[PDB]
């Protein structure tokens, strides 16, 4: 036992609802309000607000203030590319 | 409209108990019986037999029969290397 493994346990633990990935995708490229993103993506603002919280508290996502409304957005392109690589291999080649 | 994503969902979903990673570690080095691993690895074999069950059905691990007892073992060294990279990067390049 130790703190090393315990860490790798936090990452996976951070994960929760699947829909989360959805927002992440749109976030990877784009920027809108807190509700707008919800309404459109046919989502109940009841959860949204709740969601961001966690992740944000996980150090995964980062928020930024500008005038009034807050616009989210990733700061570590690493995960962005990492996810693409995982999806790029989703289906092996052909043989 | 969720044939591609549904996949990435199965992966993360596959995960379950933490002790999992642990066993995987020892399983990614030496191969032993079902108990021995549980005994020496201070673990209630009650879960083991129950553990592999899942993963197996997930296609993550592949069992092997030869003689009598079945010795488990990975097949896609990819995951093994992938994990190493995750922990290898989990390094705070200072600051």
């Amino acid at each position: 036992n130790t703190d090393t493994l315990e860490r790798v346990t936090e990452i996976f633990k951070a994960l929760g609802d699947y829909n989360r990935i959805r927002i992440m995708e749109l976030l990877s490229v784009s920027e809108a309000s807190v509700g707008h993103i919800s309404h459109q993506l046919n989502l109940s603002q009841s959860n949204v607000s709740h969601q961001l919280k966690l992740l944000k508290s996980v150090h995964l996502v980062k928020a930024k203030r500008q005038g009034q409304s807050m616009i989210y957005s990733l700061d570590d392109i690493h995960v962005a590319t990492m996810l693409k690589q995982a999806i790029h291999h989703a289906n092996h080649p052909k043989e």
